[PDB]
């Protein structure tokens, strides 16, 4: 595949343009600051695409997930597929702060996700976001520091996707004009994943150059170690047990019925991709009607966030907690609510993983430069992230055969 | 009626609350604030909506009203609607200043509406708004304060759907993107008016609170004794004045002969609910032909602010004095200018008198959550309201008959 | 014509109206403000269409480029109208650092024009600018200073012009949308134009008042010897041996054999308007084929931009010089790179000379309001400008006849 081999020869060549810097030459503070100039010009083109981005493919995604939410299987998958989601989101977080990998009020911070939910400027949302601070027996001020907000973008979005998707007839020209506002602006994304290869080298490079010691690659391998357990909890302890409470068939029957799916999924690393194989392998060995897989699956590609939060919820509280941030665990919510959103945002992009969390390190508030310790690993953790979403999709088709029996006839 | 019952069920439940607090327990100065938050983001959803409603009612408000004044009716009916407008924005300020219901340069401001009418961009108008400063024999700086630009984004609209519904079928898909997105905008107020029932239960119940004497009752006394006579001296006094001025016919006779339609406006409060019931009293009573009815009253739905400029002009001049204002004369036309130009973007809102005063009240320059002062009797000032506007369209088409005599030949 | 009559008229009662009141009377600091007021809203009008006039003349100028391009043909004269652009902008930057009229790092601002091109922002893109500064061995800090991004409103508009054209019928909403928000912000800017007679009157009487000394029409007489010097060495010197060159056929017998279209340029001042005249002259008299005249010039009214190059980037200099600033060298290749790119914004506007200026002054961070300067003997230069561009697009008809000979079978 050319998307992947070149950015696993623009981080190997990163690292050996990097080491062949700080170990052969000198250079400034201000010839480090132009050394890694290409790259600086990729995460401007990077945070330029995701506003047309966001807006685009949640009016899309949600305006097309009516009709295939038809009666009430797809009723029986929006639940299923919140019910994992959270439950992805707790494991997520319990992860993230008890291994604590890159290390060494509350009320206030979780009353501030329902104020930037609804904002109070749509054009103010694009750029701006609300913070507000205790100060004075204590009052209340507000303040609109910078940085996109996107839980405000995406709240008003799904609500939108929802009025336009309702109305028929007469809101069919707001779903064809962004149906084709989000058909363009991933053909921009395809433009600047051309560049992507030039603009991570130079990523990587300034990175190597500035780190002196090597503790670095040691919170670069606890990261792998708390997303490879968040994607091994789910995929053993937690899905399989979901099935089994309510599906008393063992679960460990069914993903050896899923074995060439799930095989693929670590081939590929796209659930849209291997979405052809997945139907057929969850008919024809699991035994499967036809009528609740075509209705589990359209819909299981849009709202299946249990991989993004055990993956893209970690890796935006790493980088918070390498920059020696301590976050309280209101402002851990706040990253792992806004990082689960942004991925049905970024719903269908080519890079996923990269354009995913250069919006959330865009929206909480952190370098999104960071993300090039993310990208140098991103090839062997979103393989394994869509196996739990092959899995996940797999045992939400054998789940709504079991609530919905009387509703098939 | 649903949407009335729901609200004075929630007025009386919110005093309910209200003084079942402060006598009966003693919260804090913070626990004052978490207290009304289910009431501070019912005024955040109010003004996420404003601009969208602005710019989609507007443009189609405009685009429409092209092709319902053809001929010379069409245009003898804006000289009208607007010599009545001009006379309630006078007879509003007036009774606002002499009465000056809450209490105890004037060319600099004045030529800031010109100012804003016409703002230096299009995306800052959208939330910031140029206020002008003498300072120092003297020069003028200008400083671009924050508050949405409503006056800029409504002579811009004005413009822009003048153009577009004159273009012919160039200008097709975008009379037909504004119309759905007009009609997908008045499908989220519907959705925010299914919370407002709850989040002016916390907005009434957090004022009663921190109220500590009764002074406010009369204030809200001489409020609605404001109201009331700008809406008494325009349905006996002026109006009727200039029927009799140009059409000597009894103009005593005409509204008993609307008396069907004045009734009628008491039970619905919306002139486009009634309006199915005014075309029936005007043409059968009256004896007035068909063909300047039709061509009155529809640009009678869009363009009669007559009622506005004596009910959400003295109310949003007496909130500003609530605040213990000043205001010159120069910042009372400019809300009174603001209020009356509000009105026309908020055109067909299901709880249109809610939804105008925070566009008001965020455009001015005022607290947005003191609307709450309003909303407990705007039940019984709203169907005054829009009894002066079916006696106003009423004796709009009564007179075009008189101009209109060579014209209908 | 009207609107050369009207703003020669404009200009002439300007003058007398603005020595009839410096040595007549005597105004306050306040009252030469107030003098200048309907001037003032002239400049705020036109800030105000600048920004969806770059947004729509863009999409579909570039949408509309494809299928004008179809060949090699169409890409033999799209380097050509490159690479006598790149010639033009030297030859200004040159010509008016030589001459400097109106007088008496550099890496840091040339790595400001690669981070403008792609903003982190689509919003804060249409009223703000990145800027960046040197400070502390040194590091870097970036600003977001105020004022219209030009440049990023133009990059981005000509990636998503190129990618909804080559989308084909999925796309086809969108170039519907933006040809029809394209049309309905040209017959603004003819409203516009409309009370710009009156707005210039107060414009130019402003600045004779507050001008004590008539040095200024001595930098005013350097200005017009570096803008009708810089197209005099392109229409005699520059363009002639460029066709030289490559067509050995003798470059002042080919000018002669378009006299009838060059002398038209001198009437009309418009490209566009004069363009079934340079297609007559071309095939008739030259002896060229209609398949590469029909080829050529379609893309020739969008990308020509020697002659902006020449005078609008000459004078957006003239007027920097002119506010005693030293601008560097790096800051007068970002003013000559704006005013070439927002000259195919303002594509096909009814007073492009005027508009251009405004949208260059605003981007550089200059006052527009000095651009009553240029528009006293703008309508001298705009004749001689299209002299060139017509002589320009000539030159380029009978030079695709030369690298496309084996093509054209
Ligand atoms: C299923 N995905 C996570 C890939 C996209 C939904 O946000
Ligand atoms: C006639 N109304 C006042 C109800 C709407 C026009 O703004
Ligand atoms: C050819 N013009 C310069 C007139 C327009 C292209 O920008």
């Amino acid at each position: 595949n050319w998307v992947l081999l070149s950015t696993v020869a623009a981080v190997v060549l990163g690292i050996t343009t990097g080491v062949l810097v700080r170990e052969h030459s000198n250079l400034s503070t201000l010839e480090k600051f132009y050394f890694a100039f290409p790259g600086e010009i990729l995460m401007r083109m990077l945070k330029l695409i995701i506003l047309p981005l966001i807006i685009s493919s949640m009016i899309t995604g949600v305006a097309a997930l009516d009709s295939n939410v038809s009666g009430k299987i797809g009723l029986r998958a929006v639940v299923y597929y919140f019910c994992t989601t959270l439950i992805a989101v707790i494991l997520g977080i319990v992860l993230v702060v008890s291994i604590k990998p890159g290390v060494t009020s509350t009320v206030d911070a979780m009353l501030d996700l329902i104020r930037n939910m609804f904002p109070e400027n749509l054009v103010q949302a694009c750029f701006q976001q609300y913070k507000t601070k205790r100060e004075e027996e204590y009052k209340i001020v507000g303040m609109y520091s910078d940085g996109i907000n996107v839980l405000g973008l995406i709240v008003f979005c799904l609500v939108f996707g929802l009025v336009i998707g309702k109305m028929g007839e007469k809101g069919q020209i707001l779903v064809d004009f962004f149906n084709a506002l989000s058909d363009a602006t991933m053909k921009i994304v395809q433009i600047i994943m051309c560049y992507m290869p030039l603009g991570i080298l130079f990523l990587i490079a300034g990175k190597i150059i500035e780190v002196e010691d090597w503790e670095i690659f040691r919170k670069l391998g606890l990261y792998m170690a708390t997303v490879l357990t968040g994607l091994a909890i789910h995929s053993i302890v937690i899905l399989p047990l979901i099935y089994f409470i309510v599906v008393r068939k063992n679960p460990f029957r069914f993903a050896m019925g899923m074995a060439q799916a799930l095989l693929t999924a670590l081939m590929i690393s796209s659930s849209s991709a291997t979405l052809p194989v997945t139907f057929r392998c969850a008919e024809e060995n699991n035994q499967v009607d036809k009528r609740i897989t075509r209705f589990v699956l359209p819909v299981g590609a849009t709202i299946n966030m249990d991989g993004t939060a055990l993956y893209e919820a970690v890796a935006a509280v790493f980088i918070a907690q390498l920059n020696d941030l301590d976050l309280g665990i209101g402002q851990i919510i706040t990253i792992s609510i806004t990082a689960t959103s942004a991925s049905i945002g970024a719903a269908g992009v080519p890079q996923a993983g990269l354009v995913t969390m250069v919006i959330v390190l865009s929206a909480v508030g952190l370098p999104a430069e960071d993300v090039t310790l993310i990208i140098a690993v991103d090839w062997l953790l979103d393989r394994f992230r869509t196996m739990v979403n092959v899995l996940g999709d797999a045992f939400g088709t054998g789940i709504v055969e079991k609530l919905s029996k009387k509703e098939l006839e």
